[PDB]
This record gives C-alpha cells, sequence and structure tokens, in this order.
C-alpha cells in the first residue's frame, strides 16, 4: 500500500499553491486528495511549503506530539498553511469546510530512513 511518507503527503502538502485562492479550497482539497470518501474527516491542514522544506522540519526543534510520541519536530519559522474545519450540515460525502489561511509553525511527526515526515500533529 501507500507508504506512510506518501500518505502525509496526499493528506497534508499543497506545495503547488502559494495559499488558498477562495472560500472553496478546503471543500475542493478535501474531495480531491481523497479525505471525504468514508467519513468527513473533521479536522485538516495542507501546508504550501516546498516538500523539502517541510522535510527539513525533521531536524528541526525536537517536541512530544500531542499523544505523548517523542518524535515530533516544530519548525522554526511559520508556514503558510490551510486548516480545514468540517462544519454542522454535511453527512458524507457531502460533506463542507470552513477553510483559513494562515503562517503559523507546524508540528509534525518523523521517523524511517529516509526520516521524514508520517504525520501532521498541529500548527503553533
Amino acid at each position: 500500500k501507500e507508504t506512510a511518507a506518501a500518505k502525509f503527503e496526499r493528506q497534508h502538502m499543497d506545495s503547488s499553491t502559494s495559499a488558498a485562492s477562495s472560500s472553496n479550497y478546503c471543500n475542493q482539497m478535501m474531495k480531491s486528495r481523497n479525505l471525504t470518501k468514508d467519513r468527513c474527516k473533521p479536522v485538516n491542514t495542507f501546508v504550501h511549503e516546498s516538500l523539502a522544506d517541510v522535510q527539513a522540519v525533521c531536524s528541526q526543534k525536537n517536541v512530544a506530539c500531542k499523544n505523548g510520541q517523542t518524535n515530533c519536530y516544530q519548525s522554526y519559522s511559520t508556514m503558510s498553511i490551510t486548516d480545514c474545519r468540517e462544519t454542522g450540515s454535511s453527512k458524507a460525502p457531502n460533506c463542507a469546510y470552513k477553510t483559513t489561511q494562515a503562517n503559523k509553525h507546524i508540528i509534525v511527526a518523523c521517523e524511517g530512513n529516509p526520516y521524514v515526515p508520517v504525520h501532521f500533529d498541529a500548527s503553533v
């Protein structure tokens, strides 16, 4: 199947655009990245920075993930991101999302060889 590194890219990377370009960015992305199939994923964040920059975060500031895992890292620089929050109404596959473009530090879990992001934990 899909490697954890690849899943992270499909669920969280959007390097090809610098930021969201409308309030419908999240409705569009959650659907095309297949995050609404069986259930409207409640929250999801996309990072608008190069893959090289996001991967570099794994050798940046090591912090504990929200579940306590020791392999999370917080980015030193802020990054352009878009937060997607599922609303009320909607029932899969007819999901609806609130789009929020922002610039924040991201926290991701890393692992493997190469040691790369495998989980998006949060933004600060």
